[PDB]
């Protein structure tokens, strides 16, 4: 028993960091097979990139991995991503796959700096398209993944931070998740809501783990639920949803609208001071997978 | 900025981890040069391990690591630990130590089922010896460790769950944390408390990030904290926590005593609905070295 914020584990992605310079700007790459990716803000001198990057040479770029010189002899960009060509392949490539994520959906974040690993942690992509990750100058280039036995799904390129704090970043083909342009104007996070499908799930894993005391007496239909849920600012719950939260529900005999019951009455009640899972506040960055998973014994290798 | 309970990269102890199998007993062992080990209480059917042990030979215990036979030509037992001797060295050991920690102290945890690495979270060992961990069947002889630069201080192994779902286990040399014992009688967790130093540095780590709602005018004497400390169960804090609080406590013109002063009011009075970096209870699982490493951007290679 027990319920953590796990990440995977990060040796896979590890082997593909590196370090890339161009004139005056380091940040992160991504070493796979003989392609580097890594944002293309790294080239030199509100820009306009194509006419950039007419005007750089390979020899402009110098990619370290660990103490080795990696020599590019290729480039091109993909959307935001740069994608340089070395003369060698990465022998520690895992078996990998890139991914666009939806909104709900979580990742582990290695965060790297000079193509260092420094940490890892785990993550959701909001509704709004951003994460609240933590990150500090340099660590741009650092990834977001998943794994599924030996595959790394790649899903997240981190870019840039948000007056507010959070952050914003692209799939790894250079796509930006939300309405974000890498340049450095003058954008803002929209308004963002809970996940409420994640919350669900988390107060499913109270319940598998042995928390009992928010359960109730009542149900409700899915409809009078949204109409609750649209008050406190929670994403509404589809019928999608509704059949994600099934295995879980069948673990449990707590009928999904059963806990949506419970849940309209922690929304409209509060907590009293009581504690879910260790937290004083309803936890919506675990998806139903990532229960399963930690309360089953799911490894990866 | 942000701020994430954030584990060290695990790569450099996936490489170690192993399958540990003798009789109908399967675990995890952890392979650093030509010895592997794991708990004790893989030995075959209250009891008297010695006289258990001298009963066993070499071919009784099956290691994999991966899809590879690892040969047994010698075992020995360390305290609560067996160290077995095998004919390979593990090309993949990285720069290692043996650590016992005080509590307060905090490590990541590697979860392990069947030699395969599941997931890795951060832990702190609580001031009873226990810690609050995320562990299955299966799971025992995974470790948590700590990285310097390039060396991974091991500080744990993990051997058994307590009746109130938190977890007990050993150093790496085998002796318990705490007064538990390895055997399958009657146990429980002596009563926990707060570490009121890793609260203090995570309000530090708070304004480092620039949430500043709880600060206040007062200030107060070491001694008058401690008496309302001790009133809500925390910890007593030392002159040597006050000195360990210095580089912070510098960083960002908050005396000490100044930050127990705004402490004390969060005590007496509630967090009345804010939060702090995203939690609505106080956090005692970020040491001072935590936060300055999260908040400066120490890599480990
Ligand atoms: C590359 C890198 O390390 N990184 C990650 C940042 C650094 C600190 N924490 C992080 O996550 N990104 C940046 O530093 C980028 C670099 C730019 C990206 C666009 C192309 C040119 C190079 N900068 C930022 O992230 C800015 N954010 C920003 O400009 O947002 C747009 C904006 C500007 C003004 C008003 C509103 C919106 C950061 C560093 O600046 C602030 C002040 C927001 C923290
Ligand atoms: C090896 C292993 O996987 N593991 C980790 C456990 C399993 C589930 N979660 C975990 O962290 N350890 C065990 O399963 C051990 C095996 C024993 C260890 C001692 C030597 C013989 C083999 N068992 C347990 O952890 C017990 N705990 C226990 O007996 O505590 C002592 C006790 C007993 C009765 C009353 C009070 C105290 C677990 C599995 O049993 C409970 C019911 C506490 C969960």
């Amino acid at each position: 028993s027990g319920f953590r914020k796990m990440a995977f584990p990060s040796g896979k992605v590890e082997g593909c960091m590196v370090q890339v310079t161009c004139g005056t700007t380091t940040l992160n790459g991504l070493w796979l097979d003989d392609v580097v990716y890594c944002p293309r803000h790294v080239i030199c001198t509100n820009p306009n990139y194509e006419d950039l990057l007419i005007r750089k040479s390979n020899h402009n770029f110098l990619v370290q991995a660990g103490n080795v010189q990696l020599r590019v002899i290729g480039h091109s960009m993909q959307n935001c991503v740069l994608k340089l060509k070395v003369d060698t392949a990465n022998p520690k490539t895992p078996k990998y796959k890139f991914v666009r994520i939806q909104p709900g959906q979580t990742f582990s974040v290695l965060a790297c700096y000079n193509g260092s690993p420094s940490g890892v942690y785990q993550c959701a992509m909001r509704p709004n398209f951003t994460i609240k990750g933590s990150f500090l100058n340099g660590s741009c280039g650092s990834v977001g993944f998943n794994i599924d036995y030996d595959c790394v799904s790649f899903c997240y390129m981190h870019h840039m931070e948000l007056p507010t704090g959070v952050h914003a970043g692209t799939d790894l083909e250079g796509n930006f998740y939300g309405p974000f342009v890498d340049r450095q104007t003058a954008q803002a996070a929209g308004t963002d809501t809970t996940i409420t499908v994640n919350v669900l799930a988390w107060l499913y894993a109270a319940v598998i783990n042995g928390d009992r005391w928010f359960l109730n007496r009542f149900t409700t239909t899915l409809n009078d639920f949204n109409l609750v849920a649209m008050k406190y600012n929670y994403e509404p719950l589809t019928q999608d949803h509704v059949d994600i939260l099934g295995p879980l529900s069948a673990q449990t005999g707590i009928a999904v609208l059963d806990m949506c019951a419970s849940l309209k009455e922690l929304l409209q009640n509060g907590m009293n001071g009581r504690t879910i899972l260790g937290s004083a506040l309803l936890e919506d960055e675990f998806t139903p997978f990532d229960v399963v998973r930690q309360c089953s014994g799911v490894t990866f290798q």
